[PDB]
């Protein structure tokens, strides 16, 4: 089996969790810790090949220790994830994917853009703007709803298949 190891990262409140937990157990739960950072293991068939992701769903305080880093190095794709009603958690997904090149050291790093609660009307961000920082970034950009779950396989196993190209380089 092959194993592959994804950290979803972005700001506080966007539905890291609620995500992650759709693709693990396949139902939305509402409220779930905002506090704890912790991973979890799915296996799933993926254009035939039996794949294994380890999935670090990410919380807690804002720190920058070694130890910190070399957690986060040991990802080989990110989540970037915003809320499509929430301007600020977009405008700090510059902040997350520069963190992400600075430990792997290195701009080539497989990466999805995600705008999660596509179920709400009070959007604030723009498709158009979201989808133009994900081509300036190179990357793909995916709507979802955790809550309906829209979108959640995809921008999964959208990471899964960069990653796949990234190492068949
Ligand atoms: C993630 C990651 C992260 C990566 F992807 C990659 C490498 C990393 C290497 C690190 O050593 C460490 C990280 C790492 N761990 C936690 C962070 C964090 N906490 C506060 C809340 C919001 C999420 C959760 C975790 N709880 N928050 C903010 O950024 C917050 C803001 C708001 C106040 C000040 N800053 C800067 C920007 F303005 C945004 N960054 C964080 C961070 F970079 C890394
Ligand atoms: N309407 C809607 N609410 C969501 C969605 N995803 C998460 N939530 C709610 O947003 C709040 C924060 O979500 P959570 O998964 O805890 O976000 P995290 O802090 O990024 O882990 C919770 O009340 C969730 O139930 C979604 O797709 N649509
Ligand atoms: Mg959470």
């Amino acid at each position: 089996m092959t194993e592959y190891k994804l950290v979803v990262v972005g700001a506080d409140g966007v539905g890291k969790s609620a995500l992650t937990i759709q693709l693990i157990q396949n139902h939305f739960v509402d409220e779930y810790d905002p506090t704890i950072e912790d991973s979890y293991r799915k296996q799933v068939v993926i254009d035939g090949e039996t794949s294994l992701l380890d999935i670090l769903d990410t919380a807690g305080q804002e720190e920058y220790s070694a130890m910190r880093d070399q957690y986060m190095r040991t990802g080989e794709g990110f989540l970037l994830v915003f809320a499509i009603n929430n301007t600020k958690s977009f405008e700090d997904i510059h902040h997350y994917r520069e963190q992400i090149k600075r430990v792997k050291d290195s701009e080539d790093v497989p990466m999805v853009l995600v705008g999660n609660k596509s179920d709400l009307p009070s959007r604030t961000v723009d498709t158009k703007q979201a989808q133009d920082l994900a081509r300036s970034y190179g990357i793909p950009f995916i709507e979802t709803s955790a809550k309906t779950r829209q979108g959640v396989d995809d921008a999964f196993y959208t990471l899964v298949r960069e990653i796949r190209k990234h190492k068949e380089k």
